[PDB]
């Protein structure tokens, strides 16, 4: 009656086969994996969190969030496959062969094979995040860790929002969230403005030369991310609106999706 949701979210550790490591972190390790989906085998991403559970309430909260994340059904939102325990929690996600959005933007210029991404492709990436964020907003979900690095690329080169701040940096957090530790969908809008800038600059570091400890004062003194020379006044106006001091002055994710889609049809395809 109650735990019928635990039945779905749980994944048998004897059906998961680890392969090559995809990357290392401070919060865990991620590997390429094979999931025995009874009759079929599925290529997955396996994130094992280095930080183990120490209380019943911590184990309770993880499993609640996991059920919330498995309920996500949108083309621009990562669909959580399931959860394990190595107790250290494990997370099973679909295998996204094109990797994270930040790495893609960063390798486009700073790679051995440097290809210039057209403004329309960049505006579509932004539109893809706002669509997934509009979905999460309606489902009353707060991401808390929105960034190009936490955005995945589908096989159709479509972007989808991922992570969902489950491992709960500063340069994406809204001014009110740095100050009061209060998080809303309006603070997610701020983070999205930073992400749009991250896409427009093609993976540049927000606030260069500013340290995380200086960030609150830098923002508090009125400073915001400067407009890129190659970026359109209209696109930068959308960014700036997300960084408005008063959260109620910031646009909604439905508003952003519309303005981004409007500018996208005006631009060349595809
Ligand atoms: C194929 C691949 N190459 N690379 C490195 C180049 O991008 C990665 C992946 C990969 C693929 N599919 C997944 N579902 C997946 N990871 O999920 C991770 C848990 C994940 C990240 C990063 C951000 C983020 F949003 C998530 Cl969900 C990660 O740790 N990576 C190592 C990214």
């Amino acid at each position: 009656e109650l735990k019928e949701k635990l039945r779905d979210v749980m994944v048998d550790r004897h059906k998961v086969a680890l392969g090559k490591t995809l990357g290392e972190g401070e919060f865990g390790a991620v590997m390429e994996g094979q999931l025995n989906q009874d009759d079929s085998i599925l290529k997955v991403a396996v994130k094992t969190m280095k930080i183990a559970i120490c209380t019943r309430s911590e184990l309770e909260d993880f499993l609640s969030e996991a059920v919330c994340m498995k309920e996500f059904d949108h083309p621009n939102v990562m669909r959580l496959i399931g959860v394990c325990f190595q107790p250290a929690p494990v997370v099973i996600l679909p295998f996204m062969k094109h990797g994270d959005l930040h790495s893609f933007l960063l390798y486009s210029r700073l790679g051995d094979q440097p290809v210039y991404l057209p403004t329309q492709m960049l505006v579509k990436f932004m539109a893809d995040i706002a669509s997934g964020m509009e979905y999460l907003s309606t489902k009353r979900f707060i991401h808390r860790d929105l960034a190009a690095r936490n955005c995945m690329l589908n096989e159709n080169m479509s972007v989808c929002v991922a992570d969902f701040g489950l491992s709960k940096p500063v340069k994406w957090i809204a001014i009110e969230s740095l100050a009061d530790r209060v998080y809303t969908s309006k603070s997610d809008v701020w983070s999205f403005g930073v992400t749009m800038w991250e896409i427009a600059t093609r993976g540049q570091t927000p606030y260069p030369g500013v340290e995380n400890s200086e960030i609150y004062d830098y923002l508090r003194q009125g400073n915001r991310l400067k407009q890129p020379a190659d970026c359109l006044d209209g696109l930068y106006a959308l960014m700036s609106r997300c960084w408005e001091l008063n959260p109620q002055d910031r646009p909604s994710f439905t508003e952003l999706r519309e303005d981004l889609e409007n500018t996208l049809k005006a631009l060349p395809p595809a």
